């Protein structure tokens, strides 16, 4: 992971 | 990064 | 940073 | 911590 979202 | 810790 | 991961 | 060194 580490990026974020949302999506 | 995004996150923190410490480890 | 500099650290790691993942949480 | 989380910054390096070494001193
Ligand atoms: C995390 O670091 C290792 C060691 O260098 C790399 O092999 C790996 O690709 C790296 O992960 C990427 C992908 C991630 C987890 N989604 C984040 O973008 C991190 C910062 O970089
Ligand atoms: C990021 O979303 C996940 C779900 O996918 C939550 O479980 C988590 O609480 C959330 O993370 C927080 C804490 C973090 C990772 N240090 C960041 O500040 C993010 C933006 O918010
Ligand atoms: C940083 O130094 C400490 C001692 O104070 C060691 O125990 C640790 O192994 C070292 O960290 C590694 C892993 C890290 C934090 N992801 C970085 O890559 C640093 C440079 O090396
Ligand atoms: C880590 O994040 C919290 C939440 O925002 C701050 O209150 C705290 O000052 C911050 O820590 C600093 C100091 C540290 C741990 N030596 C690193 O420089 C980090 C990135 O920032
Ligand atoms: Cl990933
Ligand atoms: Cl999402
Ligand atoms: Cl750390
Ligand atoms: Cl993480
Ligand atoms: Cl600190
Ligand atoms: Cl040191």
């Amino acid at each position: 992971x580490x990026n974020x979202x949302y999506x």
